């Protein structure tokens, strides 16, 4: 089965998921220099002030904070995206050192950890429907660097030694997401798939421009979790990445000059 090791890895994907070898695959580098300015790209509208956050799961390939996604709770809308898109839960991506961890790299850097906020588009009813749509996904990917503490992430960080293996899930009510967001909500665009297996290419990518910081003993932390089961051999969930995939015939848009 799939995951991040030397036997199982991203480079062994395609095997039992073809469309690994696709034509709008991610993640993907975003070169800044080729990136497109589109000026009539609208602003992202992010409303996360209803958000019903409920658990936390290590699923063996991440950690997923669950939401409410069965009313128009926390919603995206706008940049680029028709209609209105839930959001149903948050999970991260990071390294075994501070020097790589992201999924999507900005002039071939690797930030330390990228978030990704899974929302789907509700006119087809539901995440499994929206799966199978090329326009079913927005996910808002922000990358994290090392430097200070981010305060609305510690909530996160503190709750890990519950959900230490793979297949504990722990409550995680009333947690406020809009605390993981940078200052800016500038963004590139561009269409692409999920980063992990079945790897559908049913996602508008919406990567935001400014990373937050995180401290050293945040990301530590995430270093802890496990990829295994309890009372199977500890291996470190750590470098859960996906590297940067072709770009192929898509072109990459900014929101801002
Ligand atoms: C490195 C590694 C990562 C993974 O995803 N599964 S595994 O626990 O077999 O080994
Ligand atoms: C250019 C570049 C290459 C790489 O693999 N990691 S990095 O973050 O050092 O940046
Ligand atoms: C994942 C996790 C994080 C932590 O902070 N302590 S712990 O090593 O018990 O487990
Ligand atoms: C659920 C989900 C799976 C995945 O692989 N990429 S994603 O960031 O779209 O979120
Ligand atoms: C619900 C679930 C199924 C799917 O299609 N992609 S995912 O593996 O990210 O999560
Ligand atoms: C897990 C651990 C235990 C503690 O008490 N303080 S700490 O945040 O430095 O790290
Ligand atoms: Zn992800």
């Amino acid at each position: 089965h799939w995951g991040y090791g030397k036997h199982n890895g991203p480079e062994h994907w395609h095997k039992d998921f073809p469309i690994a070898k696709g034509e709008r695959q991610s993640p993907v580098d975003i070169d800044t220099h080729t990136a497109k300015y589109d000026p009539s790209l609208k602003p992202l509208s992010v409303s996360y002030d209803q958000a019903t956050s409920l658990r936390i799961l290590n699923n063996g390939h991440a950690f997923n904070v669950e939401f409410d996604d069965s009313q128009d709770k926390a919603v995206l809308k706008g940049g680029p995206l028709d209609g209105t898109y839930r959001l149903i839960q948050f999970h991260f991506h990071w390294g075994s050192l501070d020097g790589q961890g992201s999924e999507h790299t900005v002039d071939k850097k690797k930030y330390a950890a990228e978030l990704h906020l899974v929302h789907w588009n509700t006119k087809y009813g539901d995440f499994g429907k929206a799966v199978q749509q090329p326009d079913g996904l927005a996910v808002l990917g922000i990358f994290l660097k090392v430097g200070s503490a981010k305060p609305g992430l510690q909530k996160v960080v503190d709750v890990l030694d519950s959900i230490k293996t793979k297949g504990k899930s722990a409550d995680f009510t009333n947690f406020d997401p809009r605390g993981l967001l940078p200052e800016s909500l500038d963004y590139w665009t561009y269409p692409g798939s999920l980063t992990t297996p079945p790897l559908l290419e049913c996602v508008t990518w919406i990567v935001l421009k400014e990373p937050i910081s995180v401290s050293s003993e945040q990301v530590l932390k995430f270093r802890k979790l496990n990829f295994n089961g309890e009372g199977e051999p500890e291996e470190l969930m750590v470098d859960n990445w996906r590297p940067a995939q072709p770009l192929k015939n898509r072109q990459i848009k900014a929101s801002f000059k």
